[PDB]
């Protein structure tokens, strides 16, 4: 169950994600029952399971199979702007889920709430080759412990 448990805590949040993601557009509107499909069809007929016996092996085709799925479906009921976006979602729900990687919260916690940076008036200098906006950026930017040096 352990070992298992990776594979099952990306489903569920996979689900949680496509039944958040009508917040986007109110057109994305997916069931249980949809996302159920979709780890049937993951789980069984799946070619790539075929002449497949060691069962690490089948596991990571399982999980691998699931993003591919879960993807190709959702996005094809979705529009070609937000691909990218759902592709992001499913990406990081991958990071969180394998292991040996670090966790990256602050890197993401900058990617997307980095704009809620105060800075004070005049403590931006206009370095060479970058305009008041890249330099404005990079400040904010060099508040990582590994970008102070920027």
């Amino acid at each position: 169950s352990q070992q298992y448990l990776p594979l099952s805590t990306a489903c569920s949040s996979i689900y949680f994600t496509m039944e958040s993601l009508k917040q986007i557009h109110f057109l994305y509107q997916y069931s249980l029952q949809f996302f159920l499909d979709i780890y049937h069809n993951v789980l069984y007929e799946n070619p790539n399971l075929k002449g497949v016996t060691d069962h690490t092996q089948r596991l990571s085709i399982i999980t691998k199979d699931l993003f591919q799925v879960a993807f190709n479906r959702v996005a094809r009921g979705m529009l070609h702007q937000d691909h990218i976006t759902f592709a992001m979602l499913l990406a990081r729900i991958k990071l969180k889920g394998t292991v040996g990687e670090p966790t990256y919260d602050a890197e993401f916690q900058h990617f997307l709430r980095g704009n809620e940076i105060v800075l004070s008036a005049g403590s931006t200098p206009r370095i060479q080759g970058l305009t008041v906006e890249q330099a404005e950026a990079v400040v904010r930017l060099s508040c990582l412990p590994a970008f102070k040096d920027l």
